[PDB]
């Protein structure tokens, strides 16, 4: 095919583009909802550099698969993260995959297909959040495992949902539904599952109909303050968030 | 008349200030809602400067005429924006209309009269919003244009709705009502067509009780934080904006 | 008793911390609700530097007695504030008071037992905030004194309620309810009366159950950009305060 | 020529025919004395600089032997009074923003001692030195009031955040060698050449396009102004609190 | 070795037992001539190099005698128009973030004239020149463009904001030893034995823990990426602006 | 006199009639020796130092011939243990910030070899070193852990960005001299003199009004403040990270 080699680099995203340059790009584990990996950590990172390279990128919307936008996670995957010279790996990858997210210079429309139980910050790098009737946020893993929710969630929640309502949010693991996460204007519409794609192309295909050096430069503009905020705190987050999990030997 | 020579040297501003020190700016195109020009955007810079260099203006109520706030812009008198020449007066009074409308060294009551389409970040400079409850908000001429909205809209619509909502609104063209609006925070009162003026004025006389230092020292400490955020964002937006200005040639 | 010095040296806090390193401190002014005093807000900085610096103390609750968390101040107490020599007293108090709170280094759980009308700055350096039924929320005393509210509530209400309703609440001496202040998102839950320390002291031991690490990194994690908000403007507000303090002589 | 070529009676202004305008501080032709005057007129003026497109380079200088060595202390108006401070202080924000806000290379030609206001010349791109030419922050410690005007924060961009808190606290005097070996003076000239190196490097920038030359003075400003901003208005304030401090 | 070692015919890659990296720019084997190809090839090549954790030093350098002396201006394709600087423009971001996302200690080996793109220069921890060296902000004001590129946020870093600017409104070149004078330059070398100190000062730091390297580059590289963030894209756009304005 | 004078078994106090207070370290009378229980109590002594408002301005210096050239190693407690090394991270931030928190002049009066938390030189306002002084960042890459504790900021700081890392990755010793000609130290004196000099800078500065020496203090550390701030944390938790690896 004529697509781009990286749309089938990747055995845990599924890419499409349509003439007008709105590419999807889903998430998924063997077609299901994705579980999350130490290969998804280290490869999106790569997979969203890809995308912000490619020119023909016109518009971005990401998803995942199945009834959950990402739900589940396999722990010893990720490595031994109780070991400050296997951390490091995690590290690194956690700083440049919102670095590399954020870097997407057009807009990036979230579709939310369920449950977000982890990695939710990927969410709060993009600009047009819908969310399907089942969607729930939390940030599960962190407090599960006794580590910092350090990897952006830190930065991201409080910006979202203000620095009182987001701390209350990370340090009770709360649950937000789509309609909460709604009216707390994180989520911007909550669409039936059958109906959030196809919302989803509808923004798309009006955003597309913008000049492309406009596209690209009101993605800039809007996002040179988040990019500075998650630039603050993404290293600091990540390195406490390795001393935690080192002391888990403790 | 024995009241400041700047209070009639603006076409479209009307000038009206109490014994109080409270002063009413009212923008009108003969008489009639604003119709936004080159000459206001080369002028109003130096009317909000003139308003903050006159230590007798203890409270400012800035509105607008008729039935709308701002709605209307002849876009021809703006200049060739195309041109980068004539595109850089544009972005030097994009940058100094909003550095000086801060500089406004007392509190500014915003009396929103109507729909607010087009230079909402004036009202976003201002301490206390209210509106009529005709008033809808819309970044309406950008996104129409095909250029970025990348003159203070980038920066003071996602302070005010926050960094999820905020790029929601300014990508997708989000039209607001007033009630819209106050249960977003961006409103704090919603009025009558009949008493919005009336209110405008109760709240500066009660404020107008404080010492002339206090007024003015807590307009500086309330607007601190602002004045970096607009700082740090609002050359790069105009610069933007007009690379976009000057692709519609292509 | 086998307690640290600390926990009985200031007459106006009390202090109670159970097996699992859950820390109370409550306010009071013989066992009442406190008075705010030139001896509390001298004293006040140094109790939270040594709540900070104690290891033992895991999670803190913060929390005033009888039915006001804070709604009383004896203004001769503070000093001469009109005299610049007695105001840097105070200022440098200001600073020193939130830099401490702050540096608490373990989640700070804010049980609002009533009025907050002044000081309500502490509340917001908290990272989960529980009110009582009876709560309300005020600006209180500057502008009835006519000096500017540059404290820290200059930074703090525009972080929780945005920089539009934030200077709306400073400018007009909002009073806001706590189920309003829930709707707002700087309440986290609305308790009745006879439930709020029950609830405080729940979410304590869920907190506790966490490893010690874990509880400390999250808060410096969460705390990042909170901190260098106050550390901007801090020091200004209470310079600014100050001046007017002076003006009222004039 | 504009209108504000002639409004303020504290500058003489010159413009070429390639858009170089040389704007010179003086009192009656002389040696600037600085004033309350001067205080208030000089934020309109540099904000009328910026303003006119027609400046393509700008030349800042002083008249006779010093740049600016002189100041009429109670023509600033009762200092100590904050009503009266809070004129000062508003002033003292809008000059640094309006001078920052020239929109082209600005050329210092220092034409002598420069010992109050050398933060104007720590605004400036290329800074030439006469001979003569000493810097000091010489009224503040003088008068017993905080170096709040934004000295504070040149100075220790300048000289770095070690010897610029010496150079204040001390009120050290630099000679323009001392300056040049620090950086802050970029050629040091006889006083009969100075003006004439001045219009040399405004003659070979003026040969720029002038998008280049204004968009190489944001570039080359941004992170300028930004330090100023942080600092500028608190300085001010603290400065107001001790001249109030100078009735106890 | 990795495969990106052999994917850019601009760079030279050679890795010792210890981690030492040595990279080598270079046109045909001789000095590098800048073309848009290695403007858009070095951010990758940049972050190929930074993904690898088998990197424990970084060398980088150029070939012959001169370390970037040379630009085929054409190459880079009609700057004038913005929808092909947009491409520029997107690469100069990622060439700095992905040179400073180096996660270890760098070596600056400058072994001759860097007439443009010294601001790579000025990213790198230990800055070594032979006695041959000049440095210059050449092309831009050249061109007529804005120097927006990074120089104008590091070279400012590096000079202090006031000799800074006079470096780049002059397009001041500095040598060797002013260099050095200066604190941008560490150690001036024979050109004969620069490449042998260069390797020996890595040999001392790869006897470091690997952690340490690499941490210490994160802390004393904080600062440095919230500056460059803070200016490369505004500078780059305002070029962007000059190099459409050359129509005109 | 104040209760602390006699608190803190590593430091004396002594203060004259003009405010004017000279902090010493020393271990037993003889030059400090650094430990465990120094790192815990410095930021205490700090903060009392600061409290107390009839500190009009304070000498911070060291005993005998080195300011600060040895450290009990195995007295900082088990730094490879993160619950260990949780009580000097935070220790850490404090001292700085504690440090900086002083609200009147600071001078240093470096004494000799300052080997070891010259950070806290790099706080203060008028630096003066005995001809003997030399400057490193010793114990660090001694040890294989991040110089993460301040001196990761403050070098770059006052070298610059480029000539403060490569003091850093290489250990460079800087004589008095060297240090003198950076810009670090203001005045180089005789051992025999330095405590006179000290003292009588003291004095000239202590003829301010006392708001005037408060609110200078501030103008002038609000930047160094906000450095600090930036990266104090970050750069503790990167070393104690290091100090973990030393178990590898
Ligand atoms: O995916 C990550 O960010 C790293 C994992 C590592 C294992 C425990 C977690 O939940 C976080
Ligand atoms: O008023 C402005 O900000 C400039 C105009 C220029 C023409 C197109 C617009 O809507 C914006
Ligand atoms: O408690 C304070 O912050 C200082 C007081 C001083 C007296 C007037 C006030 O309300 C504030
Ligand atoms: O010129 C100024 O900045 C104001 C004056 C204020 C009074 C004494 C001085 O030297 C400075
Ligand atoms: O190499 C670059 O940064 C791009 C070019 C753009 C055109 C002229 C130049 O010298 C710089
Ligand atoms: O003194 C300190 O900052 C702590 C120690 C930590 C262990 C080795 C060192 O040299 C630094
Ligand atoms: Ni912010
Ligand atoms: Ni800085």
């Amino acid at each position: 095919l004529n697509q781009p080699e990286y749309f089938t680099k990747y055995e845990n995203l599924h890419f499409h583009r349509d003439e007008n340059g709105i590419l999807e790009v889903r998430m998924h584990t063997n077609g299901s909802s994705l579980v999350f990996t130490g290969k998804t950590h280290r490869e999106f990172p790569d997979a969203f550099y890809d995308i912000s390279r490619d020119r023909d990128n016109r518009v971005v919307i990401l998803t995942g698969s199945g009834d959950a936008w990402m739900a589940e996670i396999d722990f010893p995957s990720l490595g031994d993260v109780t070991n400050p010279r296997e951390w490091d790996k995690t590290y690194w990858e956690g700083k440049k995959v919102l670095q590399n997210l954020l870097d997407i210079e057009v807009p990036v429309i979230s579709a939310v297909n369920g449950a977000a139980l982890l990695h939710s910050e990927y969410i709060l790098t993009t600009d047009i959040i819908l969310a399907s009737e089942n969607t729930v946020f939390q940030d599960m893993p962190h407090l599960n495992a006794g580590i910092v929710p350090g990897d952006g969630v830190h930065i991201l929640w409080p910006l979202a949902l203000g620095l009182y309502r987001g701390r209350y949010f990370l340090f009770t693991q709360e649950k937000l539904t789509a309609q909460q996460a709604y009216e707390l204007n994180v989520v911007h519409e909550v669409l039936p599952q059958s109906k959030l794609m196809e919302r989803a192309w509808e923004i798309a295909r009006t955003l597309a109909k913008q000049p492309t050096l406009n596209l690209r430069y009101t993605r800039v503009a809007l996002t040179q303050r988040l990019k500075r905020l998650v630039n603050e705190g993404i290293g600091y987050g990540l390195a406490l968030e390795g001393i935690t999990a080192t002391d888990l030997r403790n």
